[PDB]
C-alpha cells in the first residue's frame, strides 16, 4: 500500500506521461513497467500479481 512516487524505485528513471505507474503487489513501491514486468502467484491475492525484480528474485528461491 503505497502512494506519491516521482522516480521508479528500481531503475530510478522519471516517471511522466510517456512512462506510466506501477504498484509491486509485494513491497507496495512505485515501479516503471521495465522493472516490474514479472507476475507471481502471492499469497494476499486470487490471481497471479505484478511484482519488481528484486521482489522476483527473493520469492523464486
Ligand atoms: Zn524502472
Ligand atoms: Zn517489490
Amino acid at each position: 500500500k503505497d502512494d506519491e512516487a516521482t522516480h521508479c524505485r528500481q531503475c530510478e528513471k522519471e516517471f511522466s506521461i510517456s512512462r506510466r505507474k506501477h504498484h509491486c503487489r509485494n513491497c507496495g513501491h512505485i515501479f516503471c513497467n521495465t522493472c516490474s514486468s514479472n507476475e507471481l502467484a502471492l499469497p494476499s491475492y486470487p490471481k497471479p500479481v505484478r511484482v519488481c525484480d528484486s521482489c522476483h528474485t527473493l520469492l523464486l528461491q
